[PDB]
């Protein structure tokens, strides 16, 4: 199946992407503190932590149900998938990089996070 991914999860993923796409140490430093500047380093960033957590494939684009899973948070599945649906778009410049980083970017615009707190009885 498909796992939710944590805080610890992301974590990893984001060594495995510095190092695999050798990201200059004063991008880590502003990733590390989820600050993403507008740029293809930056953009490449998110697609490689969205294809490690299953979020975004470079041929299919965003993974709808994997994001409702990922995002909903036990909130109403029904309501997240209608938001994410507003976010999915065509690879309109041919670029996965920017197709990733334009969905990042809709997410943000809709309040929707990735990672969230969560609270347990």
């Amino acid at each position: 199946e498909f796992t939710v991914s944590t805080t610890e999860d992301l974590q990893r993923y984001r060594t495995e992407c510095v190092s695999s796409l050798n990201i200059p140490a004063d991008y880590v430093e502003k990733f590390k503190k989820w600050e993403f500047p507008e740029d293809d380093t930056t953009m490449c960033y998110i697609k490689c932590v969205f294809n490690k957590m299953q979020l975004f494939d470079d041929t299919e684009g965003p993974l709808v149900d994997n994001l409702v899973h990922q995002l909903a948070h036990g909130r109403d599945a029904e309501e997240v998938r209608t938001e994410v649906l507003k976010c999915v778009d065509k690879n309109t410049d041919n670029n996965a990089c920017h197709w990733a980083f334009r969905g990042f970017k809709c997410f943000q615009k809709n309040n929707l996070s990735l990672i969230k707190a969560s609270i347990k009885k």
